[PDB]
């Protein structure tokens, strides 16, 4: 469970959003990106995996996750590829704040900011960046 | 060291510039290559962390980019505390020299610095019964 990742694109203004979710705890990581290619996917990888225990990403078919520079980036960070809620979710709170910010990848972020940081339930809920923590460090 | 404070350095190599910021607590890193040390940059390097880890405090080396109207802003709304020019040296130090072990294998500088953190984060300090960084953040940031 604490290992596994999931990707996903999503398109919007012209560009694409790269995201990444956590399964077992609903915690992201996102980037704004000009194209969807092989090399900002696998560098997008990269950047995941020196910052969390990346065990296995779970993606869609397309040929960027195909890419011989991809896996070059899977096979040294020890990456092991195969083939909605939190993500249709992200887009939401993009558009709740969509406003407050100059260009997308400001409002993406804040996006990420405010629902690794929410709370989920009442008095004695966690969030989604509390949850991610707590598996990785009951793990070890 | 509260779980809290970061301590955020640049370093230019090749011409361009890296922003690092350090997890004061545990040695984790986290790292970028930017165009130039802007107050957009700095502020959206910024709301990316604290995005990503919780951030109460940066420490800061009281350059240019820090006094932008816009990272102050960006602050604000996270609520993140500026603390500029108080104070890892050996830090800047040490991402050059595994950088220089990666380089090779890297046709561009940015993908070597993302290596090299990489390295950084997952190296055991203290011999073989020790911890890595990425073990001592997640264990000082863990509240259940
Ligand atoms: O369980 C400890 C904890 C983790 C966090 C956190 C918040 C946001 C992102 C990542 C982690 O806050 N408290
Ligand atoms: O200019 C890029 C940028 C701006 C911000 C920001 C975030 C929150 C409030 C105000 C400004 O973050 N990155
Ligand atoms: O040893 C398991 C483990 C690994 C990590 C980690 C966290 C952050 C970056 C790199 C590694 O935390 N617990």
């Amino acid at each position: 469970s604490p290992g596994i990742w999931q990707l996903d694109c999503t398109h919007l203004e012209g560009k694409v959003i790269l995201v990444a979710v956590h399964v077992a705890s609903g915690y992201i990581e996102a980037e704004v990106i000009p194209a969807e290619t092989g090399q900002e996917t696998a560098y997008f990888l990269l950047k995941l995996a020196g910052r969390w225990p990346v065990k296995t990403v779970h993606t869609d078919n397309g040929s960027n996750f195909t890419s011989t520079t991809v896996k070059a980036a899977c096979d040294w960070a020890g990456i092991k590829q195969e083939d909605e809620s939190m993500n249709k979710e992200l887009k939401k709170i993009i558009g709740q704040v969509r406003d407050q910010a100059e260009h997308l990848k400001t409002a993406v972020q804040m996006a990420v900011f405010i629902h690794n940081h929410k709370r989920k339930g009442g008095i004695g809920g966690y969030s989604a960046g509390e949850r991610i923590v707590d598996i990785i460090a009951t793990d070890i």
